[PDB]
DNA sequence: GTCTGG
DNA sequence: CCAGACGT
DNA sequence: GTCTGG
DNA sequence: CCAGACGT
């Protein structure tokens, strides 16, 4: 799950991430760092997109329920690291195992300070293995949807986010610059829908109490939150064209069925 | 910064 | 103890 | 075969 | 994730 879709205009996602706090109030998370985000059909690793965390990792005295949104670094940059350039890690940090996470010294430390954070994407793309060919077919997975450019713009107005479990650390250059904010995506056993795509998916957090428990490290332990990372069926997909293989190709056609 | 292997 | 890794 | 850049 | 380089 080294491929994502988050295309839509930054006011649009921000509606589509309306939720109510623990006393039911009605809100819409606050940004930090809008510069920072760049839409498009096709995100790699090492590429910016938005996630949700807690106020509480922001302000003191915060309700911990409510909601920040923020782009960061898609490849998780240890808080220790020591060359002054991100991009010189010599490991592995787009994905975290949910069965070894608390053995891993790069994941244990900021799950252990409570950094979850909450990946959002239109949905994202896993490209199938099939015997004795090296020829691969991509696929987009996402939530089930409720079933032109007045289709369209209808489609995207009413889509349902996918909301990944994420742990994210900070890192101050050595030489010198603002805080790197970096997340790796918790990956699970697929489910039997995706079985025959991929054995490996993104530990997908499926409606608002779980989206909130994760979020929210002031009053949900480690030991609770773990338990909300399994698989879910909860999923559908179809087959797409190679236009995504090229992470520069930046259009619809990426997510358009053949 | 922390932990495993030697 | 220190060296060396730290990940999928 | 392996790793960096996107 | 895949594309594309891999060197003086």
């Amino acid at each position: 799950c080294g491929r994502t879709s988050c295309h839509l205009p930054r006011d649009v996602l921000t509606r589509a991430c309306a939720y109510q706090d623990r006393r039911g109030q009605q809100r819409l998370p606050e940004w930090r760092d809008p510069d920072k985000y760049c839409p498009s059909y096709n995100k790699s690793p090492q590429s910016n997109s938005p996630v949700l965390l807690s106020r509480l990792h922001f302000e003191k005295d915060a309700d911990s329920s409510e909601r920040i949104i923020a782009p960061m670094r898609w490849g998780l940059v240890p808080s220790w690291f020591k060359e002054s350039d991100p991009s010189k890690l010599q490991f592995n940090t787009t994905n975290c195992r949910s069965d070894t996470v608390m053995e891993k010294r790069s994941f244990k430390v900021p799950l252990g300070k409570g950094r979850r954070c909450v990946v959002l994407a239109d949905g994202f793309y896993e490209w199938q293995r099939c015997q004795g060919t090296n020829q691969r077919q991509p696929y987009f997975i996402y939530f089930p949807q409720i079933k032109s450019p007045e289709n369209w713009e209808k489609v995207w107005d009413n889509w349902r986010l996918l909301t990944m479990a994420g742990i994210f650390d900070c890192w101050e250059p050595p030489e010198g610059g603002d805080v790197l904010y970096s997340y790796t995506i918790i990956t699970v056993d697929s489910c039997k829908g995706l079985s025959d795509i991929h054995h490996r998916m993104p530990a997908i957090l499926d409606g608002e109490e779980a989206v909130s428990k994760w979020l929210d490290f002031g009053e949900v332990s480690t030991q609770e939150a773990l338990k909300l990372i399994h698989p879910t069926e909860n999923i559908t997909f179809h087959a797409v064209s190679s236009v995504v293989n090229n992470s520069r190709n930046n259009t619809p056609e990426c997510l358009a069925p053949v």
